[PDB]
C-alpha cells in the first residue's frame, strides 16, 4: 500500500495494485508486528515474522534469508530481506483447518 | 451507496441503485468490519470478511480470490478483489434455519 | 408521513393520507429500527425489518424482495425495496391471539 | 379541547362543546398516550389506544378501522382515524363491575 | 368561590353567596382532584369526581351525566358537567357513620 | 380579634370585646384550624370544625348548618355559616371529665 | 410589671406595687405560658391557665369566667376576664406539700 | 453591694456597708439564682429562693411575705418583699450539720 | 502584696512587708478561691474560705465574724470580715500530719 | 545568680559568686517551682518549697519562719523569708543514699 | 544502522546494507541490552553480551575477546571488541529447538 | 574549646590547646547536660554532673565542691566550681570494663 | 573512558583505547561502587573494591596495595592506587563457573 | 585529602600524597563518624574512634593518647591527638578473618 505498509492489514485490501516493484506479498504466517516487510529502503519499520523471533542467520547471498519457523506445522516463513536485491518463496500450509494459509506467495523486490 | 460504503449497512437499504459499476452486492455471510468491499478504489477502508479472518491466498489471476470460509457450513465467501476487474459468485446456505443467507449475489466491479 | 418516516409511529397516527406514492403501509410485524421503509430516496434512513436481521438476498427484479421471517409464524415480510419501481404484498397472522397482525397491507412504491 | 387534545384528560372535564367537528368522543377504553385522536390533521400528536399497541391493519375505506381489543373483555375500539372522513362506533363493557365503560360513544369526524 | 375554584376547600367555608350562577354545590362525595366542578367555562382546571375515576358516559342530553361510583355505598356522583346548561341532584348516604355525606345538594349552572 | 381571627387563640383570651357583630364565639370542640369561622366575609380564611372534616350539607335556610360532629359523645359542632344572617347554638359535654366542654356558646352573626 | 406581663416571672418579684389597677394578682396554679392575663387590653399577649388548655365557656356576665381545673386538687383556677369590667377569687390548695399555693389571690380589673 | 445584687456572691464578700437601706440581709438558705432581692425597685432582677419554686402567696400587709420553705428543715425563708416597707426575720437550722445556716439575719428595706 | 491579692499564692512569699494595714495575714486553712480577704474596701474580688461554702451568719459586731468549717478537724476560719473595723484569730491544728497547718495567725484590718 | 534567680538551676552552676548580700544558698531539698527564694524584694517570683506546699506559719520574728517538711526523713527546711533580715539554717539527711542533701546550707539575705 | 545501533531490533530489519565497515553482525545470542556493539567508536553506548554479564577477560590482541557463555549450550558470544582493528566469528546452537540460533555470523569492524 | 564548651563533645576532639587557664579537663563521667563546666565565668551555660542530679553542697572554701556519685562505682565526680579559684582532682575506675574512664584528670581553673 | 571512569560500565565497552596511561584495566572482581579506580589524580571518585570493605593497610612502597579478598576463592583484589606509580597484578578465578572471571589483568598507572 | 577529611572515605581513596604532614594515616579500627582525626588544627570536625566512645584519658604529654578499645580482639586505636606534636602507631588484628585490618599503620602529625 504506502510505503511503509505500517499495517495490520487488518486483513487483505485493497492492495494497491502495482507492478510488483513496491507492494511485496508480505503475508504468509504473520501478525507478529510487521509495518510492512519489504520495502521501503526506508524504516518500514521493521517487522517481526513468524510470530515469533526467530529468524535465519546465515548469509544466503548478499540478500539473504530470514526463516522464523512458526509452529511445529509447516512455517517456511521466509524474508531474504537483505536490501540488496530479494527473492523468497513463501507457502503455508499448517493445521490444516487453519485461517486459510494454505494459499501460498512470493516475494519480488527490487530496491532500485 | 457512498464511496467507500463504510457501513454496517445496518442492513439492507435504499441501495443506491446504479448500473452495477459503483454498488456492488457486497453481502453474503458477513458483518466482520466491512466497510465497503470493491470500491473505491480508494481506502474503504478495508474489510475483513467471513466474520472471520481467514481469506484466499493464491493468486487467481490479476484480481484474484479470497475466501474466508466462515463456519462448517457453505461458506463461499469470495472477495476476487485484487484491484483489477473482478469477477465473483457467492452464494450462501449454512445452517438452514440462519438469518436468511440463501438468497446469493454475484459481484462485478470495474474500478476503470 | 414526512419523507423519511423517521418513525416509530409510536403506532398508528394521523397517516398523511395522500396517493400512493410517498407514504407506504411500511406496517406488518416491524419494530427493529425502521424509520421508514420506502421512500424517500435519500436515506430513510434504513430500517431492519421482521424484528430480525434476515432478509432476502436473491434480486427479483431490478426492484428485488428482502423477507426477514419473523417468529416460525407466517411472517412474509416482504420489502422489495430496491429503489426501482416496487410491488410487495405483506400479510401477517402469527400468533393468533397477537396484537392485531391480522390486517395485511400492500405497498405501492413509485420514486419517480 | 385544544387543537391536538394533547391530554390526559385527567378525567373528562369541561369539553369544550361544540358542534361535533373539532373535538370528538375519544372516549372508550383509553389511557395509552393518547394525545388527541381525531383532529387535528396536524400532529395530534399520535395515540396508542386500547391500552394497548394492537390496532386494525385491514383499510376499511380510504378511512379506515383501527382496533386493539384491550381485555378479553367487550374491548371494541375503534378508530377509523384515516384522515379522510371518519365515522367510528365505541362501546365499552367489559369486567362488568369496572370504572364506568358502560357509557359508550360514536366518533363523528370531518376534517374539512 | 372564585372562578375556578381550584380548591380543596379545605372544607366548606365561607362559600360567596350568590345567586346560583357562578358558585355551584360542588359537593357530595368529592376529594379527587376537583379544581372547581361547574364553572368556569374557562378551564376549572378539571375535575376527578368519586374519588375514582370512573364516570358515566353515555350522553343524556347535551349537557350530559357523569357518575363516578365511589365505593359500593350509594354513590350517585352526578355532575351532568356538559358545559350547556345543566342539572343534577346529587344525593349521599353510603358508610352510614361517615364524615357526614347524607345531606345533599343539588346543582344548579347556566353558563350564560 | 381581628377580622380573620387567623388564630389558634392559643386558648381564650383578650377577646376583642365588642357589640355582638364583629367578634363571634367560634368556641366549642374546635381545634381543626379554624382560622376564625363566622367573619369576616373575606377569606377568614376557612376552618374544619369538630376536629374531623365531616360538616352537614343539607341547607337549612340561606344560611344553613354544618355539623361535624366530633367524637361518640355529644357533638352538636354546629356552624351555620352560610354567609348571609346567621344563627347557630353550640352546646358541649363530652367525655364528662374533659377538658372543659361543658359551658355552651351561640354564635350571631350579622355579615350587614 | 409592664403592660403585658409577658413574663414568666421567673416567679415573685419587685412586683411593681400600684394601685389595683394595672397590675393584677395573677398568681394561683399557674405556669402554661401566660404573658400576663388581665391587662392590658392590648395582647398580652395570651395566656393559657391552669396548666392545662380548659376554661370555662359559659358566660358569667359580660366579664364572664374561665376555670382550668388544673389536677384533681381543688384548682379553682378562674379568670373571668373578658375585657369588661372584671372579678375573680382564686385560692389554691392541691397536694398539700406542694409549691405553696395555699396562699390565695384576688383579681380586680378595670380597663377603664 | 452594687444596686442590683445581681450576684451569686459567689460567698459573702466584702458585703459594701452601708446604714441599712441599699444593701439588705438577703442570706439564709438562698442559691435559686437570686440576682438581689430587696432593691433596688428598679428589676434586681428577680430571684428565687429558698432553693425551690415556692413562694407565699397570701398578702400580709401592702409588703408581704413570701415564704419558699427549703426542705424539711426549719426553712423560713421569708422575703416580705412587696416593694412597700419592708420586715422580714429570717433564721436558719436545717441539717444541724450545714454549711452553716445557723446564723440568721433580719431584712430592713426602705426604698424610700 | 497587691491591693487586691488576687492570688492563689501560689504559697507564701515576698509578703510585702508592711505595717499591718494593708497587707492581712489571710493565711489558716484556705484555697477555696480566695483573691484577698481584707483589703481592699474595693472588690478583692471576693473569697470563699475553709475550701468550703459555709460561713458564719450572725453579725458579731458591726465587723462580724464568718466561720466557714473545713473538715471535722479544729476548723476555726474566721474572717469578721465586715469592712469596718476587724478583729480575727485564725489557728489551725486538723489532721496533725497535714501541711502545716499549725502555725496560726491573726488578722488585723483598718480600712481607714 | 540574676535578681529574680527564676531558675531551676538545672542544678548547680556558675553561682554568681558574690558577697553573701544578692545570692543566698537557696539549696537544700528544693524543686518544688522555687523561681528565687530570697531576693529580690520584688517579685522572685515566688516559690514553694520542700517539694510540698506545706510552710510554717506562726511568726518567728518580724521575719519569720518557714518550713515544708519534705519527707518523714530529716527536712528542715526553712526559709525565714519575710523581706526583714533574714537568718535561717538548713541542713539536709533524708533517704541516705539520696541526691546528696547531706551539705547543708545557711542563708543571709539583708535586702537593705 | 545508524552509528550506535541502540536498538534492540525489535528483530532483524532493513539492515542497512553497506560495505561491512559500519554495521556490523552484531548478531548471536543477544538481548542483554546492547545498543549497538561494534561502531560507532563513540558511544554505542554499551552493551552487555551473552544476555549475561560474564565477558572474557584476557586480551588477545590489542583488540581482544570477551566472550560470555549464555547457557551450558554452545555460547560461543564473542566480541573482539577493543576499538583496534577487530575479528570475531561467533556461531550459535543451543537448545536445539530455539529461536534459531543455528545460523552464525562473523564480524569485521574496522574504525579507520 | 570556645568559651562556654556549650558541647557534648562528641568525644574528645582537637582540645584546642593552651595554657591550663580557659580550656579545662571537664571530662570523668560525664554526659548529663554539661555545655561546659569551668570557664567562662559566663553562663557556660551550666551543667549537671556524673549524669545525676546530685552534688556537693557543703562548701569547701570559697571555691567548693560538689560531688555527684555517679553509680555504686568509684565515683568521685568533683567540681569545685565556685567561681572563685578552683582546685579539683577527679579520677574514674568503675565497672572496669567501661567506657575506659581509667584515665584521670585534674582541673585548674583561674578566672582571672 | 571518561578522566574519572564513574562508571558502572555496565559491562566492558568501547574500551576508549589508548596507550597505557590515562585507561586502566581496573576489572578483576568489582561492583562495589568503583566510579574509576587509578585515574583521576583528581576525586575519581572513590571505589571500594572487591565488592567488599576490606583492603590492605600495610604501605608497599610510596604507592602501596589495597586487597579486598572477595570471597573465599581466590581473591587477589589489589589495588596499589597510592597516587604515586603504581604496579598491581590482578587475577581471578573463583567459583569455577562464575561469571567469566578466569581472565586477569594488570593495572598500569602513571599520574605523571 | 581535604583539610577536614570530614569523610567517610567511603574507603581508601586517592589518598592524596603528600609529605606526611597534612594526611595522617586516620585508618585502623574506624567507622564512628570521625571526619578526619588529625588535621587541621581548626575543627575537624571530631571524631570518635574505635567504633565506640571510649578513649584514653589520662594525658601522655603535651600530645596524649586516647584509646578506644573497639571489641575484645587486639584494638589498640590510639589517637595521641592533643594538637600538640603528635606520635601513634596504630596496628590491627581482631576477627582474624575480618575485613582486613591487618596492615597497621603509624601517624605523624606535625600542626606546625
Amino acid at each position: 500500500l504506502e510505503v511503509g505498509r505500517n499495517s495490520p492489514y487488518d486483513y487483505r485490501i485493497k492492495s494497491v495494485v502495482y507492478n510488483p516493484v513496491n507492494v511485496v506479498k508480505i503475508d504468509a504466517v504473520a501478525g507478529v508486528a510487521t509495518h510492512i516487510v519489504v520495502a521501503p529502503d526506508e524504516t518500514y519499520i521493521t517487522h517481526a515474522f513468524g510470530d515469533s523471533e526467530s529468524r535465519t542467520f546465515a548469509h544466503k547471498m548478499n540478500h539473504f534469508f530470514v526463516k522464523p519457523k512458526q509452529a511445529m506445522s509447516d512455517t517456511n516463513l521466509v524474508i531474504v530481506t537483505d536490501k540488496r536485491t530479494y527473492n523468497i518463496v513463501l507457502h503455508f500450509i499448517g493445521e490444516e483447518t487453519k485461517k486459510n494459509a494454505d494459499g501460498t506467495v512470493s516475494k519480488s523486490f527490487i530496491e532500485t
